[PDB]
């Protein structure tokens, strides 16, 4: 197998094929040419929400594993805080009972527990997909529904796409990519990490595929 190669410069190679799928998948395309619409955004915002909750609750459950420690960056990365003002933008007080919860969404979010409870080695491989793309087409996706939906530059409603303790993304994944090949790395967990991230990226296009669904 290719264990010649960093485990970020797997990554890459392992899901780069995938990634263009996800990155032209319908309900993505339309959000990129700025066809966006509140009951769509407020979709796939209250699923990241579920999404980056379950993902950052297993993140604590290891973050004194070897197996991920090294890239533990809570104060610079996770977003449920974030998505939690967001989704009192968007649903107001009680947006706990209002926010759905799609099958899709479920789906991404047991996988995520199950990796989390009893295959922690593959974590990275979750926090890679989720995190670099937030860094990559964050600011992208940002200016583009300010734009279509008239969201204020003060950032109410897009908290999400906003890391501000990290000054340059670009710097930081960097650091996260150096960091990831510091990680214990066997020929076995590399190979099955780099499966894994193509999970993930299936698993947000399904969510693509049925959230542009339910909208039409
Ligand atoms: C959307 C756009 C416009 C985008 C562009 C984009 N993606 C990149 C990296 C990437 N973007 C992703 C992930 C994602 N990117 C995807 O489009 C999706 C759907 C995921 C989520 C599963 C990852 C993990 C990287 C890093 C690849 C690497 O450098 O190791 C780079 C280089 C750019 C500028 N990323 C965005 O998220
Ligand atoms: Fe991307």
């Amino acid at each position: 197998d290719s264990m010649s190669q960093d485990l970020s410069e797997a990554l890459k190679e392992a899901t780069k094929e995938v990634h263009i799928r996800a990155e032209n998948s319908e309900f993505m395309r339309n959000f990129q040419k700025g066809q966006v619409s509140r009951e769509g955004f407020k979709l796939v915002m209250a699923s990241l929400y579920h999404i980056y909750t379950a993902l950052e609750e297993e993140i604590e459950r290891n973050k004194q594993n070897p197996v991920y420690a090294p890239l533990y960056f809570p104060e610079e990365l996770h977003r449920r805080a974030a998505l939690e003002q967001d989704m009192a933008f968007w649903y107001g007080p009680h947006w706990q009972e209002a926010i759905p919860y799609t099958p899709a969404t479920q789906h991404y979010v047991k996988r995520l527990h199950e990796v989390g409870g009893t295959h922690p080695e593959l974590l990275v491989a979750h926090a890679y997909t989720r995190y670099l793309g937030d860094l990559s087409g964050g600011q992208v996706l940002k200016k583009i529904a300010q734009k279509a939906m008239a969201l204020p530059s003060s950032g109410e409603g897009l908290a999400f796409f906003t890391f501000p303790s990290i000054d340059n993304p670009t710097k930081f994944k960097q650091l996260y990519r150096a960091r990831m090949n510091t990680l214990e790395m066997t020929p076995e967990v590399k190979h099955r990490v780099t499966e894994e991230a193509k999970t993930a990226f299936l698993l947000n296009i399904e969510l693509f595929e049925e959230l542009q669904a339910l909208l039409t």
